[PDB]
């Protein structure tokens, strides 16, 4: 589609010129150059989660929550499929597998008007409001697209 493609390009161009993205709050990476597959990592998360990320950079790997946006399911008609790739989290409205129990991500709270710049922030917020914490035990294999789909499935 030309509309879905153009709309998507508009969004990424917005994100690029947003003070949110300039301030290092997150990043956007077109996995495999795909304009329909985004890796949005939250870099700047004053909260308990904000704490767990400090000792995340040091102990194991880097310091960020890695999100995956899939725009194949009829976006912007339907919400983008968003999931948590890593790290493994407790609470923050995160479901088994990495799916998010979030309002706007439903077919009853989403709007074609909403920006991807905003849904990212709402996720960064929902995670904090739900007092999300890093499960420093489980391996990343805990979170898979497979586990996220069937999970989000039951949700609906």
């Amino acid at each position: 589609s030309v509309q879905a493609t153009d709309r998507l390009m508009k969004e990424l161009r917005d994100i690029y010129r947003s003070q949110s993205f300039k301030g290092g709050n997150y990043a956007v990476e077109l996995v495999n150059d795909s304009l329909y597959d985004w890796n949005v990592k939250l870099l700047k998360v004053d909260s308990a989660l904000h704490n767990d990320l400090q000792i995340l950079k040091e102990k194991e790997g880097a310091d960020f929550i890695l999100l995956n946006f899939s725009f194949k399911d009829n976006f912007p008609f339907d919400p983008p499929f968003v999931r948590v790739v890593s790290p493994v989290l407790s609470g923050g409205y995160v479901l088994g597998g990495g799916a998010i129990c979030m309002e706007l991500l439903t077919k009853q709270g989403w709007s074609s008007a909403y920006s991807i710049e905003s849904v990212i922030m709402q996720i960064s917020a929902t995670l904090v409001k739900g007092k999300a914490r890093v499960q420093f035990g489980a391996n990343k294999s805990q979170y898979s697209l497979t586990r996220a789909q069937q999970s989000y499935k039951s949700l609906v």
